């Protein structure tokens, strides 16, 4: 599409001044080509990232697209659960030098689910949001954990100064016709976990996803729709 970028495997496309979608792509056997969306964002002489690529390999090129493109030093990632769209590049982001942050849950997950853990665990209250000692200097990023849904330890970010949130793979695109894979879903409490999300962003209006382009708050209501249908 018009505007976006390429870089080696990932493809870019900038969505607000300051932020920017990295998508990568890994060959499911039976679906094909999968895309997994991320997030770059700017902050004042930093860069901040949400989520690795599929791989290492693929997570280095984000970095160097960042290097190439925006010249910034990236201080800090942020993983938003423990399946391999979100950290399957781990191991790329330490190599650079990158401090990573994930839910305590995630990284007590890692093992479990192949993945590597992050440095940093974020803790949460029981209201959601993260315990602020544990993301120290996050800049824009608001983490919010909304419940079980795609997973136990899924969470959530907003940016701060802009109308984007991201929900992950919690969130599925408004025309979604299921809420894709299931295998480690919560489905007695995902429908609440995914309107908590809408709440604890409630003007965000472009809604980023990891399966989708970006969608309105119509992403919110759909996916919490369907995930009625699973109680
Ligand atoms: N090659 C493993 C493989 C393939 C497709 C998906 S999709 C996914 B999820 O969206 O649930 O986080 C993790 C995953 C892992
Ligand atoms: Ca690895
Ligand atoms: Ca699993
Ligand atoms: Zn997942
Ligand atoms: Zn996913």
């Amino acid at each position: 599409e018009t505007g976006d970028q390429r870089f080696g495997d990932l493809v870019f496309r900038q969505l607000a001044p300051n932020v920017w979608q990295h998508t990568s792509y890994l060959d499911m056997p039976g679906f094909g080509a999968v895309a997994s969306n991320g997030l770059i964002v700017r902050d004042g002489g930093r860069v901040l990232v949400v989520d690795t690529a599929w791989t290492d390999d693929q997570t280095a090129q984000i970095l160097n697209w960042i290097k190439q493109e925006i010249n910034l030093p990236v201080a800090l990632a942020v993983v938003t659960h423990a399946h391999q769209d979100k950290m399957g590049g781990m191991d790329a982001l330490h190599a650079a030098g990158i401090a990573t942050y994930a839910n305590a849950l995630s990284n007590q997950l890692a093992p479990q689910e192949g993945m590597v853990a992050a440095q940093h665990s974020l803790t949460f209250a029981a209201n959601g949001w993260v315990e602020p000692a544990t993301a120290p200097n996050f800049g824009p990023l608001k983490v919010f954990y909304p419940g079980p849904g795609h997973t136990s330890d899924n969470i959530t970010v907003g940016i701060d100064g802009t109308d984007i949130a991201f929900g992950g793979c919690l969130i599925k695109d408004s025309k979604a016709k299921s809420l894709g894979n299931l295998g480690d879903a919560d489905t007695e409490h995902y429908a609440a976990s995914a309107r908590a999300f809408g709440a604890a962003f409630p003007k965000a209006s472009m809604i980023v996803m990891s399966h989708s382009a970006p969608d309105s708050r119509a992403a919110i209501t759909h996916t919490a729709r369907m995930a009625d249908k699973l109680r």
